[PDB]
């Protein structure tokens, strides 16, 4: 259908968007500094159970995806992956624990969300310490293409479905400035999504951090962004 805008979701609820078979977005919104904003994460079918891709952000959204999952897929989530440290991707890790999901990041995510005093995920993913370094999880590849928006952040490759969930290293086509790149590399942010292109020419679905999903262009388009913000 139409993919869900700022517009069809109360803030403090969550819609879920089917991006192919036992592939969802989950799509929340956040009111700050004025504004509202949305939020996209994923979601992966691993046999009879369900892979999480980041959190709803906060712990009241995260409990309303959790119900939102229950109420529309009724499959258990039982794994969760955070694809960088702050609190957009890592604030809910406490209602997600205490449902029974065992929470991952990479030790350089979980190093930092301790710095920021942010949750921590639990568990810990190695062999994606260094730039161009994959691993499977499942029914994903998890990739590191090296310092983006953030030193740890990480992609995600669903192999069966062709998505690729850049997180908040590949913005939607809408965004037409940097955000708060405080944390970012911005000198090596486009070799990383470079790396992203590399790996994976064969995306047929691209869903940014924030907004509308589209093809491999979102990432030609964040290389552009970042640049011009560079040149500022
Ligand atoms: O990228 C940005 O800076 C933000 C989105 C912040 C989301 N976020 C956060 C975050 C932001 C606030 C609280 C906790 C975490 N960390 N990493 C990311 S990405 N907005 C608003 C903004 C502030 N300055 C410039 N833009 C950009 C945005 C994305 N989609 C719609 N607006
Ligand atoms: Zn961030
Ligand atoms: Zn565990
Ligand atoms: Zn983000």
């Amino acid at each position: 259908g139409e993919y869900p805008t700022v517009s069809e979701i109360p803030v403090g609820e969550v819609r879920l968007y089917q991006i192919a078979d036992g592939v969802w977005s989950h799509i929340a919104t956040q009111s700050f500094d004025g504004a509202v904003y949305p939020s996209n994460g994923l979601i992966v079918r691993d046999g009879d159970e369900l892979l999480l891709i980041d959190t709803a952000w906060g712990a009241k959204n995260t409990a309303a995806l959790l119900a939102e999952i229950e109420k529309q897929i009724g499959l258990p989530v039982t794994r969760a992956v955070s694809t960088h440290f702050h609190d957009d991707r890592v604030g809910g890790v406490d209602v997600l624990r205490a449902a029974g999901v065992a929470t991952y990041a990479s030790p350089s995510t979980r190093r930092l969300a301790e710095v920021e005093g942010n949750e921590i995920p639990t568990h810990s993913l190695e062999g994606l310490s260094s730039s161009g370094d994959a691993v499977r999880f499942g029914p994903v590849e998890l990739f590191y293409p090296g310092a983006a928006h953030s030193t740890d952040n990480l992609v995600v490759y669903v192999p069966s479905a062709s998505v690729l969930y850049g997180g908040c290293a590949i913005y939607e086509l809408s965004r037409t400035s940097a955000g708060n790149v405080a944390d970012a590399d911005l000198a090596e942010w486009p070799t990383s999504i470079e790396r992203i292109q590399q790996h994976y020419p064969e995306a047929q679905f691209v869903i940014p951090g924030h907004g509308l999903p589209g093809g491999l262009d979102l990432l030609k388009h964040t290389t552009n962004v970042v640049k011009a913000h560079t040149n500022r």
